[PDB]
């Protein structure tokens, strides 16, 4: 109700402090009694705090939910975001970020437990299942050309995985230019769009969906063996606020290398991180298909694929099966 | 009131001839004596009608007033566009085409008859005064790539100014690359921007300023030296929706254009059409500014431009003043 995000708000800021009720009702300016109420009910909902006579609650550990109060602490200390925008369900993250960033040059990023209209690609159907995965859009403000998207879409690759990796037991690859493996399954896609005209980028929208909590149980039959997520690499549990801290982190970090240092910079790690090497690989284009090898990253962030008929080409984008 | 529109809808609809009251009354089934009362305000309203007994009504002449109605007729009848919004004001069109176009395909344009806070490029104020310009935003939706932007922005141009002349009875020219000019004069910006990422266009959205209708005495006086209208250059009144029409027939050629040649194919014209060759202009990047001299606009879009001190640069965009 009108109250649990503040309350909320405090459980989280006075970690790993005990408050007491009696504190949380002058915060908040309401009655003592009301501040039990609110919390049986998180506490219902699957929040895990401490309540201890004489000494009042302590929040322990967050469900796989996300709270817009928690969510303003990640925002109110950050260099690089000014707000945020939680749900628990919306059409598309992506097109959120596609309204919300019209008119003003604010950054910001959104956030929805289910998505029921999520798209990826080529205006893909992408499956956001309530309370499994992150579903996000993040809105950056670079001062650039609108050609510096590609660059952009690279860097933050790398940023991505980090976070994934960090979490996992095994091995976390990227597959150019949109996707994130583990092993075998898929594990995450993301995607870079941009309003912009010719004096430069006027917002980025980078949408990013990686699966945290599934069991392969969960994932659909027909794509069970080419999907995972991070939970089933990790033998600890997941929070997905702790790892939402991460994912933050590595952000910002590459989104400032992003503006600070050319592609040649980090086109080496890119490569080793890279898992489309040695193996023969299916590209679409519109009608055509065809099978061919990747052969290099260049500098400018270009895929070289020599096609299976011995043709080389340099590609900015592809979309790439296995 | 709740059935104006509808009115004015059968008015344009049945010219050059004279609907009856009754008529009228029975396709939006109201009262007789309603329709008289809703004939009455447009009448008020600045609208031209001939009512004449036995006969019925003839819209003659319509006021300097956007009506939804009227523009329903032209979206009706035409390839190009899905629907439009029409608003007597708002903040800025191409605020509202940038929110419009999210999540979906369609293909419209807006128009205000006051802008509150419209904006050219680089986020500058653009004055958009009530009933005395076109004031639109273009939505398009071409398949191809984010870099073909400034090919559109170079053919829409041509579209413009065509539509312009056709009711000048001086010469006008484009100053490349986001200008119009009858002399001296600047008559209209435009500015075309996309939402886009690496495979390809979402959309094209192209903000369209064209002063109609003024007085040097309605231009700002630190300014009444390098602004005019439409209206000064013919002595013909100039009837808006005229006009517009004029224009959506342009912008479907050029942008019919855009799709199926390439730049090369146009360039001489755009050339003959430009305003730009043997004079001495200043342009700004950031910080620094510099004066220079125009050589050629490229097979590619690109302007040659030689600065003051001898060097050669081709430039994709530039704001040039003069
Ligand atoms: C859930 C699942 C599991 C296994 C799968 O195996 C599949 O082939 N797919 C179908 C997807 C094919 C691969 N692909 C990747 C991309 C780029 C990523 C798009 C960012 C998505 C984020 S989510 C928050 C934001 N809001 C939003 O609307 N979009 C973005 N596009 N297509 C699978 C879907
Ligand atoms: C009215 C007036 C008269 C004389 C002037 O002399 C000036 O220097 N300026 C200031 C402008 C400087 C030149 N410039 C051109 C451009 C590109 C055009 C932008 C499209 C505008 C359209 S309108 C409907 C749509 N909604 C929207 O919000 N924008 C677009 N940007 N800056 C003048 C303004």
């Amino acid at each position: 109700s009108k109250y649990s995000q503040d309350v909320l708000q405090l459980l989280y800021k006075n970690k790993p402090n005990y408050i007491s009720g009696q504190s949380i009702a002058e915060s908040l300016n309401i009655s003592r009694t009301a501040v039990k109420k609110v919390i049986d009910q998180l506490k219902l909902e699957g929040c895990k705090i401490d309540s201890v006579n004489h000494k009042g609650h302590l929040l322990q550990q967050l469900p796989d939910i996300w709270y817009q109060g928690i969510i303003d602490q990640y925002t109110k200390s950050s260099a690089l975001f000014d707000f945020s925008e939680v749900y628990d369900s919306i059409d598309s993250t992506q097109l959120a970020a596609k309204k919300s960033l019209v008119g003003n040059q604010s950054s910001f990023f959104i956030l929805s437990d289910e998505q029921t209209k999520g798209r990826g690609r080529f205006n893909r159907h992408w499956s956001s299942s309530k309370g499994q995965g992150l579903w996000m859009s993040v809105v950056l403000r670079p001062n650039v050309a609108f050609s510096m998207i590609s660059k952009f879409n690279l860097f933050i690759a790398l940023g991505i995985r980090d976070a994934i990796q960090h979490f996992s037991q095994d091995e976390v690859k990227v597959k150019w230019p949109n996707d994130i493996y583990i092993d075998n399954g898929k594990v995450c896609g993301f995607l870079t769009e941009m309003v912009a005209n010719n004096d430069g980028i006027e917002a980025i929208i980078c949408g990013i969906g990686i699966n945290l909590t599934q069991q392969l149980e969960n994932f659909d039959e027909s794509i069970r063996h080419r999907a995972t997520s991070i939970q089933l690499h990790d033998k600890n549990k997941l929070d997905r606020y702790q790892f939402l801290e991460r994912l933050l982190q590595e952000i910002e970090k590459r989104y400032n290398q992003f503006l600070t240092l050319p592609f040649s910079e980090i086109r080496e790690e890119y490569i080793a991180a890279s898992n489309i090497w040695n193996r023969t690989l299916l590209f679409t284009e519109n009608d055509k298909q065809f099978k061919g090898q990747a052969i290099d990253l260049d500098y400018d962030g270009y895929l070289i694929v020599r096609d299976e008929a011995g043709e080389s080409h340099r590609l900015i984008s592809a979309d790439i099966d296995f």
